[PDB]
């Protein structure tokens, strides 16, 4: 039981040497320089996130170039993720550029674009034409990240709602609007997003973090916009509202990965419900073997302070115990004073959580929910992980060109590193969002085609020795195809390191 | 499995109607008035904590009096906890009330009280007279929640250490000092602690939160300071150093319960190890059926903001999922701007985590670890909980005078309230630290002996109806003695509400 | 696991002192005398079975009278069971009163009653009018307990089947016919059976063993034939063919109990399938908490030999491990040379099987398959058994007038005796088919009405002491109602024996 | 649970197509001809047992020769077992070839061979010269499968005991004698056993069934009598006395497998304890992955009847459900009237029990008991079985030369056949005692070395197709070494049949 496992935990024992979980860092003025990014990489960053909510293509090109240069210098493969602005609802403008409200204030809100630029205390504009179908009397409209909240008293005409102001607040021009619990019908890709996706495709980003995904259809529109040239870029869907949570099964099916985007989510749904969504969404991703990222305010106070609060430490540990492949930093690295320290703390917390995890509980739980019969590559990957537990293997080694087989092994949550020998550099970069995996690049143009695997296996076992995962005489579990089967791995071997 | 349970969670189901977990609030200037206490109680405070780190006896006397008046107005039993100063260490005062340090600012710290008032960038006072024994050259001194550290360059003399300041910090007055891994030989009951405890006994406090407990022996010292008249006051040992964690088993055996005192703990040991300690301590308490409180920085940001962070909500939810009876607030209610709201958030988060909990996993895990044969009262209480599950009982009802039988039922973690009819007001107040329990007072002096239990049972069934736990036709599981047995409950009944 | 439980078994340890399973013995010329029946009772017989396939009402009246006299002499309550002849299909007669067949012989079989008395090698009569709808070409007809088998080659007209003889055999007049795998539409109660049921009702038999039950409807016709005066007599349905197995759920629902009548069953279905039916039927009875008897050839060789074969010993042990309340002797006691010895061996084998049973596996398995919410009496009975395991109770004690609550406790398979204090002597007799139960009679006419239970509880605890189930200072789990609830037990107590 | 599995069983589903369990038949006059052996083999005999209790070397030489000729005609590998006489004890001969005893017939038994031929109601011979040491006055002497017992009234002299006959028995010639609980110091290898074993080695028998093994030391004695040329012959230790059961752990560790020799066992210990011993011994063998045979009186009545009893069918089914690799026939085939039919019933019953077995309960129970870390070959074999389950493989295929790897796969109890391609004919024959395994011989001298395994794998895949285990498109789980590793299998592949 979990309870029995807890009572036997020790704070004194040595922790795991090899960190399994992965860290996504948002780049900003604290961290954009090549030097700063090197240090972020040494501290534990695996994926650099560009938040296209702010900043021009020029700003972000600089992030791209610097990330590549810092990674080249250190000889790391660092993923690059483009996180979209996404669609939004916002208010219009206000007379004099601001207005203040008091509890009890009655205010009309209108979708009549006549009122767009002349917002007053009496009446102002929201740029969502379907507003009066989307929220009904007694429902709420949140303004400005949920900070001001309105209750809908009545619908006055097909374009106007009379509302009750719930708290003191001062609005300025074009604040954000949330319609918590309401279906919101907006394109998956704005016109800005297209330009932003086109840039990403041209600069060779490894993955998109797609904002405000509500339906599987929207995932497909994002994939369509990426086009032929972007067909290999991961789409990681951001679950940010009740629709995303409701539709999660088909959203997972259509995505490469999920981000539990807790910031907007905890505005769209009651904040205390974010823990339920988080647990559910992470476990649902674990079950199908797709990467999941937990995001937003994990180590927030380290934006200004050199150590984290007690709540923050438990937050990161618990994301890891819930099952998340990745955890994410936003403000903490984009603009905070302690970018390296916050990454270093995150890394250490991940390692403690990992070391406190019961080896085999995840493996068994995940395996017990798979449909039988499995595909043969999945039988091979799950049983390779089992056989790793049986021999206390110190590493596993898999050949994967697309990354598929690596993610399939990570799905079964071994307790050791998964060394992936790949022939694609973008695969190295993309596997950064997958728990346990460490990539080595095999250059087939330079070394030859390796139909019999032996060079790639050699390279992987050499890597394992070099990086101190295992040494001579240790068993390594090795997964690839035999000499004739193409397209997936049908073979597992236990090999002693020479 | 946990995983299978997780994937079934919904954010759209109704939540539990009756909150099982319990909230401890620290009283300060925000919260000491009768009016403010009433509102804390309305918001969900079950125990008021007085922090004897600060304030005179007169100040706390006002807290005691105000809590009793508030509670009597609302008709509630609110526990009162005296939290000791203990072996605390602090700076003196400073020139102007703050000094500012830069990394490498060589600084003299002195045990000599002549510098108490008059601290400066180059010399200040610390109130631990054996300082220059406890920490030698090369050692480190942690200042104000470990935010600033000083490496000891050298011993100037028996009263004075020359220190290297290691990082940027602006220092306020009387800040806390930790010396992790140092030989600190201070009493668990100082002279000042002894007077505090005697004050507590005189004023009839329900429980002690005993700071810095390191050994079972120290628990017994606190018990001896409480003396003959203090013998029924609970001793909740606060685990907040390395030794406390080492000695947790015997500390638990000696105490009536435990606090995971994460604030000091996360300076005394590395912060990232706190999550492991927490998990281990909470589960060890659950296994023996003793109350356990998770403390410190749970909703920290709500000291100044109207909403908590995503990490803070998670922290509360997970302490509950960990198995904690109680969660605690410190500065959030003592001195924050939103004391009522922070308690209300905590309550909502508790109920959410409670509703996300698998019914029977705790019951089974805890039961599977108990020595067979059990004592009859434990066989009775655990099988009463099992029957509650089998019939989907909406409440249980137990007669308990000491509180033992209520705590024995709560040990098996039913999913419904436990209505406890008790003959002692102090039992009502002390059972505030026990998950699920709701107390009703039966005045045996005023109402008679009740040998056949019928008066107390009726009082309990009527309470169940009034507080809307159950209605006519609902089955209730009722635990007390038959007509002969004295000293424990030997009987369970299922009873339809009349 | 079962496997782990096995590897820790010891042949050397002491076996259980109190035999839980029960033995049904068929009475015949070896065993009909009062003396013989006394010895059968001392050897371990709980239920005397009268096989109304043979013998007149006069013969059976003698069994009834002698059973009662022997039981009175010993002060035991012995159940009396009337086992019906039941409906049958048989051949007609043969010329010269016999005929011999050889493999390959072609024979017409007809339902034309013209041919009833003139059976030849060429053609003979079977008295089942629906024969040519019931078996199709390629199907089989078994004659004479399956000893000769015919293959149906073709249907010649609506009353005649041309058949192929499969083995050497000699038929005499009116042999038994089985149509294996065929639905057989015959009344549940023949005209003989009515007379036999009327006798049983008038002589006060405790239970019917109803032969050849195929459908729930037939159970109801047997209950109808027993009438008002027989409404309290148990109906134990004999599963003897494929329909019975197919319809087992609704047959269990309609019966009081089941007998796995393996003799006819292993004729009607392939003999190797009888083990599958047995396991299934027993487990299905365990799950609903109704008594099940395993019957036929269990110790067959002891009909002539003074000790059993190795197969026979495993047969009885395995019936007990499968979950059967009772095991049965037929020829072994009706006409065998070693009636006492065979009962004594059976008893010893039951005790070994019982002692090798994992205490709590059954309890948990059975409980995990009950629908929630349970009725309250069932919650009380299952949790009483749980609490017996928790305290290693040496006995339980239940007040039951109809036997219902006793059977409800036995359903959860405690490892100790269940002492039932009843107010009905027929309940004492009927509880003989229920595992673990030992009855004591409370004479309410003679001792008074005992609304507060205390006399019946006294009598039960005295009994427990007398019969050496427990002694002073041992815990006994005691189940009945509280002082107001009528019609079922809503209360459990743990009581120390004074 | 077992219970839940049971209630789901159906008698109407198709049964398994490939019988996993194995049948050992004893050869005698019924079965010694080439023709009769062919038919036994066709009926499902996998191992022929020669019982060296009886017959000369010439007689058994005929058995050996006839088995090889039968097997070669049918193209089968049939194991040949030599079952030793061992420390047997028997009566001499009698006046007329039988005497009859009555309870209380005082009778003299003598070690003096002068009475060997000429035994009578008042004096007869027993062939154990130390009789009057081994059993003293008050002791008991068990005669002919314990059917008759004699209490020793007194020691007449060193050669003679005066006995009280205790029950009715008619005594035939050379009947068996047991002296349970008596000090019997006879060799495990008598002089006569030594010549028998040497004969066996000369004639190339595949295995020894070693009677009356009591200690690991005795196993080592049998091994030493087999000498250098006999070192690869399996030693199956027969457990048939009290000490054998006591010492089962070390006896198992010393042997290649075990027989539960229920005939002698059930006289040496009380008969009802045999079921416990059986369960314990079989499971201990399963846990270490050594072959285990259940023996004696399984289908006893079929010695003279065409159909078995309900107990006998049950006995076979439960030995299989217990976990036994093999079940055995003695008199049933040696000297019975229906040798072919009794083997056919046994086969059908095996397949029925096999089909009633929960797929994966054995796999998990056995795996959960193994020491971690495993050897690589065991991690490979157990995870190969798990992948077979995951893909619903219709066969596995293993290369094994010694048989070790085939037995290691069979230890984890897959539900499909295990096709073993071996380079040793003797391995083919010895793997007949291992559940599931079907052997194909690869002649490396004739066909070449096969370093890359492709010849043997093809031979195995073609066999799978021919024997209808799988067809084109079916996945098969294939276990051998990769191209480098020698001495064990380190590799698993899933392969679609071409
Ligand atoms: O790129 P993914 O989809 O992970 O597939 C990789 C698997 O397919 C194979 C065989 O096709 O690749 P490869 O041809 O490069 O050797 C296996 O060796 C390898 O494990
Ligand atoms: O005869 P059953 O149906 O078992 O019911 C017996 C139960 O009902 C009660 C109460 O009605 O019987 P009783 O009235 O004889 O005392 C319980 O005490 C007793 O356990
Ligand atoms: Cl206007
Ligand atoms: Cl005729
Ligand atoms: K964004
Ligand atoms: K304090
Ligand atoms: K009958
Ligand atoms: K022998
Ligand atoms: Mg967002
Ligand atoms: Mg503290
Ligand atoms: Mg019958
Ligand atoms: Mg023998």
């Amino acid at each position: 039981s979990q309870l029995e496992h807890n009572i036997g935990l020790s704070i004194f024992e040595p922790v795991a040497k090899h960190r399994a979980n992965r860290i996504v860092c948002t780049i900003g003025p604290s961290t954009q320089s090549v030097e700063a990014l090197k240090n972020l990489m040494k501290s534990g960053m695996s994926v650099a996130r560009m938040n296209f909510s702010h900043g021009s293509h020029e700003y972000h090109q600089t992030t791209i170039n610097n990330v590549r240069a810092a990674a080249a210098e250190l000889g790391l493969h660092i993923g690059i993720a483009l996180d979209t602005k996404g669609p939004e609802i916002r208010t219009g403008l206000f007379k004099d550029g601001e207005v203040s409200f008091a509890p009890g204030d009655i205010v009309c809100v209108t979708t009549d674009p006549a009122y767009e630029k002349v917002g007053t205390k009496e009446k102002f504009y929201i740029d969502y034409p379907q507003l009066t179908n989307a929220v009904r009397p007694g429902g709420s409209i949140y303004v400005d990240d949920g900070v001001m909240t309105l209750r809908v008293v009545s619908k006055e005409d097909d374009r106007t709602l009379k509302c009750h102001v719930n708290n003191h607040h001062r609005l300025t021009d074009r604040r954000g609007i949330n319609l918590p619990g309401c279906e919101v019908d907006l394109p998956a890709v704005s016109e800005k997003d297209r330009k932003d996706l086109e840039f990403g495709v041209a600069q060779g980003v490894d993955m998109i973090f797609a904002s405000f995904i509500r339906t599987a259809e929207q995932v497909r529109e994002v994939r369509a916009a990426l086009g032929e040239k972007g067909k290999d870029i991961l789409i990681i869907s951001k679950i940010e509202n009740h629709q995303g949570v409701q539709n999660i099964d088909s959203i997972i099916e259509a995505s490469n990965g999920i981000m539990v985007a807790r910031g907007d989510l905890g505005v769209e749904i009651p904040a205390e419900k974010v823990c339920v969504a988080q647990m559910c969404i992470i476990s649902k991703c674990n079950v199908v073997g797709k990467p999941v990222i937990c995001a937003t305010q994990m180590l927030e106070s380290m934006t200004s302070n050199p150590r984290p609060t007690r709540a923050e430490v438990s937050d990161v540990a618990n994301a890891v115990l819930n099952g998340a492949d990745c955890v994410m930093l936003s403000g903490e690295t984009a603009k905070g004073k302690y970018p390296n320290e916050v990454v270093q703390y995150m890394a250490r917390i991940c390692v403690e959580a990992q070391s406190a995890t019961h080896d085999t509980v995840m493996f068994n739980s995940i395996k017990n929910l798979q449909k039988i019969p499995m595909c043969p590559e999945e039988a091979v990957c799950s049983s390779a992980v089992a056989s790793a537990f049986e021999v206390q293997a110190k590493a596993m080694l898999v050949l994967s060109n697309t990354g598929r087989s690596a993610r399939l092994i990570s799905k079964y949550r071994p307790n050791c590193p998964i060394i992936c020998v790949t022939t694609r550099l973008q695969t190295c970069r993309q596997l950064n969002v997958t728990r346990s995996v460490v990539s080595v690049f095999y250059d087939a143009a330079k070394s030859g085609e390796d139909k019999d695997k032996e060079k790639r296996v050699k390279l992987g076992l050499d890597f394992a020795k070099k990086e101190k995962y295992a040494s001579t005489g240790d068993v390594v579990v090795v997964v690839h195809a035999d000499h004739s089967v193409k397209g997936y791995p049908n073979q597992t071997r236990l090999i002693y390191l020479p």
